[PDB]
């Protein structure tokens, strides 16, 4: 017990339902077609339906919803986005203007010697990196002022096909006549983007860019000059160096450099190369050059001293993190399958467990398949529920209820029914061990799954689904309102548990109450 | 780090495989018939197949394993048992006469009013009890003397047939007539003594029997009788209402001590709650509740209860991670989300705690609906972040899991499985490589297998654990595996082998043994 446990306006009891999606469609809904009558009254009158997919929990347009992203957004009090989806409402919305880290390695570059590099595999794949990245980003140099850019080109030819670099090469020259930047390199990722520690490999890309050993060009025949390289079988994954411009072009002493990729395996060892001491491990004849400053598009490892573009979100003043801070106590609560989800994803994605916070884990069951015990152990969660609102200690309570998504990726569709049926048990007793002592119950889910087992053509379907999910709320004195510009979401599920508590919400909770007192 | 990291003589680095074991059968076999030549190599020459299953692990006789028994197992250094196991050796090896607990009890009714109970399911359904852990209590308190001893027979009709209470009470009556010793006080139906959903007005039935003998006045030569009338009424074993024997001498009185049998908590919470706490008040019994009672489970029934119990839950002291911080190194736990819990929670000895010195390391599984749809899962990334710990040489144990075996095989296709078992053994390779490189000794085994066995006879798929050994493979040429003196090696040693390969202390909680030999 903490301190301020009695300065709490109402204690609350969440309860997080795994794959339970709002779908009005019959076909194959396991959740529609089972007996669920306390679910059906806890979602009438006062409820809410929220989105649990897409942009609204930091995903990609139109992908589905899981269990990590899920407990992640639900526990956060804001939208959790995943590194794509922040770059592109970067670009979209011209926030690399006043994006922190790419305003200091300009301003590096304007109080320095006024040079600036950028580097990163030049396709439209979207594995590793996007053109229009690049664009976006030479873009934004030019409006900062930079006196100096210069490109290096790495060549794709796995996620583009090999004869599509010429196109992009085009499209690269075309685009700088912006008539600002000049491309300095090419060379295939087979030697710039390894990831199995041939340095060996990592050397040609290395000295290109600080030697420019390489076949000279220029812009003029460039394109000329791949040419020349896939008539003689050489492909783009593979183009040995190209040279354009001279010693000006070549990363060198002081010079600033940014890699545009955002996945980082294939970007450690050429920035470490340029920003470390792995220019060691390369054995050039070259000389490392001196006092160079190496930025990236994401952090490619916690050990590099390097500022990222986006960096890993701070994630402070999480719902759990807050409750500790606030001298108030809580209990998560889940069974094996679920129990990393209500502890390391909602506490923030990390490993912490915070002042006053008591966590239970229930075993499950010992099957080889969940359609099996489709019951699987949710009526032992229930029973540490109602041990917690009998004791009263701590004033929030959290757990998550598994059968749904458990059973629901076996697409056995009577074993979802069974899940479904038993977990409304679960939550029935729950809601009236609440209502006996004294907490505040809503119901949430992390998004669907048992809503949708069967495809059109009548076979399984296994996966997840983008459709809504409940949020619910047996206080009457509190009305559920949408946000002013968007749809209600799971990084709202956390600032309406604060409001309904009476603490104060954090200013890192960029979500909002989804109610109003009556 | 920690202040004697370079005080270990080897670093080790302890492989996790799930769901990998060793069968010669090729038919279904993912395993073998996987390309796995790492594996292969590893497990050759100096290298041991040790149990994952069954009494080697803690679980019944003839039970495959799975990866909480096989996590906690491996952690601990011992045979981490089930309830129902340390209760069975207890009666085969005679070990009642000297559990604390019980002789507690015995003690407490030979300083006091000499008067002790026994309480619970008298049959041989082996869910809620066994007569036969009965028989032993009785022998046990017989030889420890103490003057008074009655039973309260709750009869089962759920667990055994719905007319065989007869036979129990036939059986039980022979029995105590075999000890000179004990007297049969009640007979009432589970419906009432055992309910679990709170209808204290079931409990009150069988509590006011064994407080008050309300009830059917009976004895010995004519129980047998009363019940058989009891069955031609159309009331069976499972409904029997209170039949009273002794009279008020064989109830609860006062001062009395008593002991519940079953080894099952969920139906034991309410009569021993009415009995030793509060819940008397919810019966709204018209008897007057007694004074001074001690109640003793035979295993914990609630955490929040005062009762002593024969088995209390096992305290797991000085795991493997607990014990590498007492003595001040540091360690590496890595594994992908599916079984992040087990080399955490689990891994430590069922508890939520961290240990100086313990850095955690989760890879996030892949997101696809099924994992045959992505049979490598994510075993690079486990084996990319061993590998920079390998790089970096902190911490002189490290140790991960790799989850595709196990997760894929749950799917029963077999060239999922296959291609699930080729990416596991590449993962185990690059790791290898890492730890000749950087001076790693490596062990490899598994917590139990699964996609040695992807079909059932009928060509069927089949999605279950097995009772196959698994491997335990050692890199360093120093050792040579040697079996232990009185049993098959089995996961309990594998931590007090790695402690001697890093040149550690072993805690006398770990009652496994190294199965390496220095050379
Ligand atoms: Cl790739
Ligand atoms: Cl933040
Ligand atoms: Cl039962
Ligand atoms: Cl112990
Ligand atoms: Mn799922
Ligand atoms: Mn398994
Ligand atoms: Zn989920
Ligand atoms: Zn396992």
């Amino acid at each position: 017990a903490m301190a301020n446990n009695s300065s709490v306006a109402n204690k609350v009891c969440l309860i997080v339902i795994d794959g339970w999606g709002v779908s009005e469609d019959p076909y194959g809904n396991a959740i529609l077609n089972a007996q669920t009558p306390v679910m059906d009254k806890l979602c009438s009158g006062n409820w809410a339906q929220i989105e649990a997919h897409g942009l609204h929990v930091g995903l990609p347009e139109g992908l589905m919803g899981n269990s990590e992203v899920g407990h992640l957004n639900i526990g956060a009090g804001r939208v959790i986005y995943q590194d794509i989806v922040r770059i592109n409402l970067a670009v979209k919305n011209n926030k690399f203007v006043t994006n922190e880290s790419l305003v200091d390695a300009c301003d590096r570059a304007k109080n320095g010697n006024g040079r600036l590099h950028l580097a990163g595999l030049v396709s439209d794949g979207g594995v590793h990196s996007h053109i229009d990245h690049m664009f976006a980003l030479v873009k934004a140099i030019k409006e900062l002022g930079v006196p100096e850019l210069y490109l290096h080109f790495y060549g794709d030819g796995r996620d583009t096909s090999p004869n599509s670099g010429v196109g992009f090469l085009e499209q690269t020259l075309e685009f700088l006549e912006t008539g600002y930047g000049k491309l300095a390199t090419v060379v295939g990722r087979y030697y710039a983007m390894d990831r199995d520690n041939r340095w060996e490999r990592i050397n040609v890309a290395y000295e290109a860019m600080i030697g420019g050993v390489g076949e000279t060009s220029d812009e003029a025949g460039v394109v000329e000059v791949v040419r020349k390289r896939y008539a003689a079988d050489e492909t783009d994954e593979f183009l040995k160096p190209i040279i354009l411009q001279g010693e000006k072009g070549r990363v060198q002493n002081d010079d600033t450099i940014i890699f545009f990729d955002y996945r980082a395996d294939r970007m450690r060892e050429i920035s470490a190369a340029m920003g470390m001491d792995r220019y060691k491990d390369c054995n050039s004849k070259l000389a490392h050059p001196s006092n160079l400053q190496v930025y990236g598009m994401t952090q490619y490892k916690a050990e590099f001293p390097f500022k990222s573009l986006f960096p890993p979100a701070s994630n402070k003043n999480v719902l759990a993190e807050w409750l500790a801070e606030q001298k108030v106590s809580q209990f998560h609560c889940a069974e094996t399958e679920k129990y990393a989800h209500v502890t390391f994803f909602f506490n923030g994605g990390l490993e912490k467990q915070f002042e006053g916070e008591e966590r239970c884990l229930v075993p499950s069951p010992k099957v080889a398949t969940y359609d099996l015990q489709p019951e699987m152990s949710a009526a032992g969660v229930a029973d540490k529920m109602i041990e917690q609102l009998e004791a009263g200690t701590h004033p929030f309570i959290m757990c998550n209820f598994a059968p749904p998504d458990m059973v629901g990726h076996t697409g056995v569709y009577e074993a979802a029914v069974k899940a479904c049926e038993a977990t409304d048990i679960a939550i029935g007793r729950i809601y009236e061990a609440t209502q006996k002592h004294g907490y505040s119950l809503m119901v949430t889910a992390d998004h669907g799954n048992a809503e949708k087992m069967k495809a059109p053509d009548g076979g399984k379907h296994t996966a997840h689904t983008c459709y809504r999910v409940p949020l619910t709320l047996s206080h009457p004195g509190f009305k559920f309102v949408d946000p002013a510009d968007r749809h209600p979401a799971l990084c709202d599920v956390a600032p309406t548990v604060l409001a309904i508590m009476g603490l104060p919400q954090p200013a890192e909770m960029t979500g909002v109450s989804i109610v109003q007192k009556i």
